[PDB]
């Protein structure tokens, strides 16, 4: 932990178009704490880390602590590219966690989320995703990555999450690929709006846990 961390629930703080958020919210369901920062800024490219112990509520996400893409949101119609970046690892002892993009989409520019689509980077511990029938729907190749792909629902939400079979330290593509993938063969209208752009890790327990994100760049064309 350093001086420089935040470690609120809500706690936030910013660097060029990112937010980084602590986003703390599964706090209760467990023990323990976590502390977030930013390392650098350089050009569109951000590292930051976040340190956390979590015991109790085992199958509870006690937190979402991610960097947040400041844009307009924007029909996936009119998008060309959503380029990306993300090399990171993790330290510390039964980790239980999981290291994912989470992106939502909407009907209009700042409604209420009709999808919620996750790409993970990592699912460490036996950490698993919201899934209807517990076994996947597809399982693509795409940005490099060889996908299992599930779907759940998240009440009025839909909840598709492409989780890597292996644990993908360096990822780099066009996240686009994923909503255009779930366009042509899931039959998500590309009419809604890409609305939220985040990259973080979600936590379920562990002890003397660092995510250390070397390098993250996000940026939608």
């Amino acid at each position: 932990q350093r001086r420089s961390d935040f470690c609120g629930q809500w706690d936030t703080a910013t660097a060029g178009d990112f937010t980084l958020y602590n986003d703390l919210w599964g706090e209760s369901a467990g023990t323990g704490s976590q502390c977030t920062g930013v390392d650098s800024y350089s050009g569109d490219t951000i590292a930051w880390h976040t340190s956390w112990s979590w015991s109790g509520g085992s199958s509870s996400v006690k937190s979402y602590v991610n960097a947040a893409l400041t844009f307009t949101p924007t029909q996936l119609n009119c998008i060309s590219s959503i380029p990306t970046t993300w090399k990171w690892s993790y330290s510390g002892s039964s980790i239980v966690a999981d290291v994912a993009y989470d992106t939502f989409l909407a009907e209009t520019a700042s409604g209420s989320s009709k999808y919620e689509i996750m790409v993970w980077l990592a699912a460490l511990g036996g950490a698993g995703p919201i899934s209807s029938t517990g076994s996947t729907i597809a399982t693509p190749t795409i940005a490099g990555v060889n996908w299992k792909l599930y779907s759940g629902p998240n009440g009025d939400t839909t909840v598709y999450s492409f989780v890597a079979d292996s644990t993908t330290e360096s990822f780099s593509g066009d996240l686009n690929d994923f909503f255009t993938y779930l366009v042509d063969n899931e039959g998500v209208s590309d009419e809604l709006y890409l609305t939220t752009l985040e990259a973080g890790t979600e936590p379920f327990t562990g002890s003397n846990a660092k995510l250390t994100v070397s390098e993250y760049s996000i940026s939608i064309e």
